[PDB]
């Protein structure tokens, strides 16, 4: 860890503190994740580190030493989030979240394909580079709701990769609409603000909701509103997408791999971002 210099505190969380770092060796540039332990972990990370793909940011190296451990990855210069907040005014061109989507969506058909989760997906752990990319970071092993697929809000412990093409729905949402699809403030509010978009779920539509853990009987019944009400601006084909990404029943939700031969994906091209650095 004398091996690195940090420049800047990148961000926060629950788990540790990442920052900007030279390699004081390497010369490179690189996020240094520091996290303040279990053998196990240290195997279940060793593991990330071969889980390697275009769409992933890149696990460098792992430093464990003392009662800290650090995680060196690969650094990008900016995060969806902020680029969303930039464009806020013009909204991203429909190509640019087109290739965006699809290329989260062959980052996800890696990590799914060797059963990794990703589990918290959100905005602010996409990251973006000069030539088009997005990868995803911040794999998971005050909290943001809004991306949380409803079978984890409703108890379910042995949830899905499904989960995240959940997320990567309300992200893409998201970035259509410039506004947060279901942006929830408690578990409940998230939930009830899922419930009146799309309706309260029940046997029909997702066979065994009534019998989660954390389903009530006296759970509110809202009918679900017009999808062309909730992104409008968007296209027959991305609704249709959308829709499927964002289905209740997490084994009739769409999987990765399904939602890239969509038709939605067609015309897919790799437009450049203008990022300001
Ligand atoms: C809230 N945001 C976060 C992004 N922040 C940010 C701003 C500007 C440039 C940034 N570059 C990063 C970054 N590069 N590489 C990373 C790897 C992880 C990582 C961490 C954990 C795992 N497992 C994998 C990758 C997290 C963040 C980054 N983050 C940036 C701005 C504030």
């Amino acid at each position: 860890m004398e091996n690195f210099q940090k420049v800047e505190k990148i961000g926060e969380g629950t788990y540790g503190v990442v920052y900007k770092a030279r390699n004081k060796l390497t010369g490179e540039v690189v996020a240094l994740k520091k996290i303040r332990v279990p053998s196990t972990a240290i195997r279940e990370i060793s593991l990330l580190k071969e889980l390697n793909h275009p769409n992933i940011v890149k696990l460098l190296d792992v430093i464990h030493t003392e009662n800290k451990l650090y995680l060196v990855f690969e650094f990008l210069h900016q995060d969806l989030k902020k680029f969303m907040d930039a464009s806020a005014l013009t909204g991203i061109p429909l190509p640019l979240i087109k290739s965006y989507l699809f290329q989260l969506l062959q980052g996800l058909a890696f990590c799914h394909s060797h059963r990794v989760l990703h589990r918290d997906l959100k905005p602010q752990n996409l990251l973006i580079n000069t030539e088009g990319a997005i990868k995803l970071a911040d794999f998971g092993l005050v909290v943001t709701l809004w991306y949380r697929a409803p079978e984890i809000l409703l108890g379910c412990k042995y949830y899905s990769t499904a989960v995240d093409i959940w997320s990567l729905g309300c992200i893409f949402a998201e970035m259509v609409t410039r506004r947060a699809l279901f942006p929830g403030d408690s578990e409940i509010d998230q939930l009830f603000r899922i419930f009146r978009t799309l309706g309260t779920p029940d046997e029909v539509v997702w066979p065994g909701v009534t019998s989660m853990p954390d389903y009530k009987p006296s759970f509110p019944k809202w009918a679900r509103q017009d999808f062309s009400k909730v992104v409008p601006p968007l296209d027959e084909d991305g609704r249709s997408l959308l829709s499927q990404m964002l289905h209740y029943d997490p084994n009739k939700r769409i999987s990765a791999k399904a939602a890239l031969a969509h038709p939605f994906f067609q015309d897919v091209t790799k437009p450049v971002p203008h990022l300001r650095l």
